[PDB]
């Protein structure tokens, strides 16, 4: 389930960090202008460059952590606050977060693997509503 996805993602986190990100870009090229060090790089361009890999695993250590404090894939109303906050999503919507998790749950389900895609769909919606809470457009 829900609690075994955080522990298989965080077990290989820069794997599925890279990984998610890129499906993310893949499915929505238009997402890369946000990540202006990224345009016209190719997956191993990308991968050699120190904080794509940091700054991508730095990403999904923070997702994690709220969805580790979430109870039934709700998260806390002062982890949406921080998200929202954060001077780096400060031109973001909850759009731009529906995305990531579209593609999130895409990756999961065409993996090898039996991840609960259906409680990350419903994590990603619970997020977004708290982002929208929070006060993002
Ligand atoms: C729940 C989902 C998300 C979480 C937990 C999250 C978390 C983070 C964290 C921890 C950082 C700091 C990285 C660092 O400087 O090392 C960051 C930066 C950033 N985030 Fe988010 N983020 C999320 C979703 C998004 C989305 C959907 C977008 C836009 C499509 C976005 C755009 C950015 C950008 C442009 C930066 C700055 C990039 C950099 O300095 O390398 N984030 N995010």
């Amino acid at each position: 389930g829900f609690k075994q996805d955080i522990a298989t993602i965080r077990g290989d986190l820069r794997t599925y960090a890279q990984d998610i990100f890129l499906a993310f870009l893949n499915k929505y090229p238009d997402e890369r202008r946000y990540f202006k060090n990224y345009v016209g790089k190719s997956d191993q361009e990308l991968k050699s460059m120190a904080k794509f890999g940091d700054h991508t695993e730095k990403v999904f250590n923070l997702m994690m952590e709220v969805a580790d404090r979430a109870t039934d894939c709700v998260p806390l109303a002062s982890d949406a606050n921080t998200l929202v906050q954060m001077k780096q999503h400060s031109s973001l919507t909850t759009g731009n977060f529906e995305k990531l998790f579209v593609a999130l749950v895409e990756y999961m389900r065409a993996s090898g693997q039996s991840f609960d895609s259906q409680s990350w769909d419903r994590f990603g919606k619970n997020l977004v509503s708290a982002l929208s809470s929070a006060g993002m457009k």
